[PDB]
């Protein structure tokens, strides 16, 4: 399956993506994860990305398109399919992506658009805690771990309230035209994101199994 998963910050993309990958073995391509990995290893692009990410701003299109194109061009993608997560994030990236996918013969087959009340997002990101090794995300209220030990968790630097508030403003402005772009193509599946995590997934699982 050639898939995009989309949604505002905190809408549950990563949470759902982890469940999707566990069942379908599509390649999870998360620009967020790619940036944070680079940042942790202090690579050149990581140092660049940090500058934008810590302020809740978009990393420039040029670098972003490049790292996604690089991953999409690998030899596994055509056979296994992929799940693009957090990209495209501007209409410019959408246009760039579409041309690349057509060239590689891996055109999108579906968009999973997770719709969530934006009034819920500040609390979702404020209460987020992340397991170190896996990067599995939890929520101190809505999705807490069974036995919390501090050595296994941390908080994302961009989950500070002021950064979250900036991230929401930036992505609310860019988001609508991208959804419209793919809705026009008949590829969008709107998901009720205002449910329990497992209910959101069961909805997504039904959509994905009904593809092809
Ligand atoms: N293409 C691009 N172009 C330019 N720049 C780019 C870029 N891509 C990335 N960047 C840069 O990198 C930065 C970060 O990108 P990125 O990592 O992609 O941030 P994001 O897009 O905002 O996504 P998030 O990880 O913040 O939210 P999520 O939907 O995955 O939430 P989660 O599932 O963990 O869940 C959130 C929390 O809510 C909880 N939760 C999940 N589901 C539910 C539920 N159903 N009910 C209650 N709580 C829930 C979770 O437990 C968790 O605590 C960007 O700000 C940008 O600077
Ligand atoms: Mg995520």
């Amino acid at each position: 399956m050639n898939l995009l998963i989309m949604g505002l910050p905190g809408a549950g993309k990563g949470t759902q993506a982890a469940k999707i990958v566990e069942q379908f073995h599509v390649a999870h391509i998360s620009t967020g994860d790619m940036f944070r990995a680079a940042m942790a290893n202090q690579t050149e692009m990581g140092v660049l990305a940090k500058s934008y990410i810590d302020k809740g701003e978009l990393v420039p299109d040029e670098v972003t398109n490049g790292i996604v194109k690089e991953r999409l061009s690998q030899d596994d993608i055509k056979e296994t399919g992929f799940l693009l997560d957090g990209y495209p994030r501007t209409i410019e990236q959408a246009h760039a992506l579409d041309k690349t996918l057509a060239e590689l013969g891996i055109e999108l087959e579906g968009i999973i658009n997770i719709e969530v009340n934006p009034d819920s997002l500040l609390e979702r990101l404020s209460g987020r805690i992340i397991h170190r090794v896996t990067g599995e995300t939890f929520h101190k209220v809505f999705n807490p771990p069974v036995d919390y030990k501090e050595e296994d968790y941390y908080q994302r630097e961009d989950d500070k309230p002021e950064t979250v508030k900036r991230r929401l403003d930036v992505n609310i402005a860019q988001g609508e035209p991208i959804i419209a772009h793919y809705r026009a193509k008949g590829l969008v599946h709107d998901i009720e994101g205002n449910q329990d995590i497992n209910d959101v997934f069961s909805d997504i699982e039904k959509v994905l199994t009904n593809l092809k």
